[PDB]
């Protein structure tokens, strides 16, 4: 098996370089990543602008200064040779759940790979510290590709933060939107300065039976058949027939 | 009489925003929720577990410190405007979002947050950095016609205006996004050193703005099928769990 492996947090991220070691031990992997952490930036394709990149000595490639979408475009159409069977994203560093998954980089990654034609999955682990917990689940994902090749659409994975042992399955699941959950919680610094915390006081609940995020709040882990689509083609025509009834723009 | 949560990829201090909030403040209730620094190249994730710093400014305008287009936004739907808005507008941003720009968008990005409002959210760019006014005057046409005649909700609506004075808008049409990526490739290059530095419709909303009309998409989140949920349930029993 060839595997395209990329991620949002970089080259030397603990997530990807502890899921490239797990997936040597079945299949060819080539890791194309950006040379740094992205998580704080864009993940669109940077157009017209030269990209340099590095090669080490495993064989791993460094996109300087690359998206995780130029990440999988460079590795797809110049980088990768043979052509990948299957284009990962991951181990993300923190969940990718809900409206997230929209802005994600890690996402975006498997998102470039299905465009360009490829079977793609994204991997996020909600938490810091086991990343082999979630090696273990994308290893025994990708055994079942193998197995029996899949769907035109990414597979979205997250994983609890928790030994293998307890983590309670595996779940297909939905995306939800924000978690209900989470609350503005005004706080106080030091200096008397408003500050807001956006998140749970307690334990996250009632999210909602086939959400990702309940999925992870039960210790399971959350698959989405994922495909982020912003068309609205069906309302084409209700916003046309809108703007003609109050007359908009008919007044300048 | 409208409460108005105005919001951009900007910052607080852009003119699109700026210019924007005096044109709605004419007959609209607004707050600015803004983030303190521009957000352009930045992801657009929500910002949990980690306390966020406002700063209020002499007119009441808010700044969220180091805060994504979804942090004002939210913040400003859940805590900072009492009661809650009607309805999130997102810019006016500094150059068009259009086509493959619009997912990785802040500006749309602070629209979509907006999106299970009373009203749908509206981001608003500009093609270019000068009529802002123009900009703002299809922003104040479009709030009054939801006032007239309310448009359901759920969605948004991105709206790109021609960098033309108003006079010389030639209209507003409903559009699709476009995509150039379809026909982007690879083209290497040589540095000097030696290295090799990599390279890469009638309806549209590119075309409505380059014919010097606002176009304007409506926008729906769409993630998921009913029929891969069930394709892949049945993918993941076929092999289970087993102790072998
Ligand atoms: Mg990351
Ligand atoms: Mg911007």
């Amino acid at each position: 098996m060839r595997i395209l492996l990329s991620n949002d947090d970089g080259v030397h991220a603990p997530g990807i370089q502890t899921l490239a070691k797990a997936l040597r031990e079945f299949a060819d992997v080539q890791v194309v990543a950006p040379d740094r952490n992205r998580s704080g930036a864009s993940n669109s394709l940077t157009l017209e602008s030269s990209l340099r990149t590095f090669t080490f000595d495993n064989g791993d490639i460094a996109v300087q200064m690359g998206t995780p979408t130029d990440c999988v475009y460079l590795g797809v159409n110049a980088l990768m040779r043979p052509r990948p069977d299957i284009v990962v994203s991951g181990i993300n560093a923190g969940p990718n759940l809900g409206d997230d998954v929209i802005y994600s980089g890690t996402v975006a990654a498997a998102m470039e790979g299905r465009h360009l034609g490829f079977p793609a999955l994204a991997v996020s682990l909600n938490g810091y510290q086991h990343y082999d917990t979630a090696a273990a689940v994308t290893c025994a994902l990708l055994r079942g590709l193998s197995r029996e090749p899949l769907t035109g659409r990414i597979l979205n994975v997250n994983v609890p933060d928790l030994p293998l042992a307890q983590v309670k399955g595996i779940r297909v699941t939905r995306c939800g939107s924000r978690h209900p959950a989470d609350k503005v919680i005004p706080q106080e610094d030091p200096r008397g300065n408003t500050l807001y915390w956006i998140g749970p006081p307690g334990d996250k609940y009632d999210a909602g039976p086939d959400t990702d995020f309940a999925a992870v709040d039960e210790g399971y882990v959350s698959v989405t058949p994922l495909h982020v689509d912003l068309t609205a083609a069906s309302a084409h025509d209700v916003v046309s027939d809108w703007l003609d009834s109050v007359g908009v723009g008919t007044q300048w």
